[PDB]
């Protein structure tokens, strides 16, 4: 057909995290802004500790954007966490 609907910034980018977290707990971090259907934790290789960064996705891009408009630059369990938009509006 015609299609000009190809934008969906449903991805976010998290930093500053704990070492002893899991994806089920990230549901409690961000799901309240607009529901999650995909979480990606990422870990070390030394001794399986979590690293101080992870990835969370949302069902909708309007639910993704909002999860970075309140929760950015706060504490979480006494660590200092971050959220950013890991995109740009256009790139060519």
């Amino acid at each position: 057909g015609h299609m000009v609907e190809a934008d969906r910034p449903g991805k976010l980018f998290i930093g500053g995290l704990n070492t002893e977290t899991n994806e089920k707990a990230l549901e409690a971090v961000f799901g309240k802004y607009g529901r999650i259907v995909e979480v990606l934790l990422m870990k070390d290789r030394e001794t399986n500790k979590s690293r101080g960064f992870a990835f969370v996705t949302f069902e909708s891009p309007a639910d993704a954007k909002d999860a970075a408009r309140d929760m950015n630059g706060k504490s979480l369990d006494g660590k200092a966490i971050k959220v950013e938009q890991a995109t740009k509006p256009s790139f060519e």
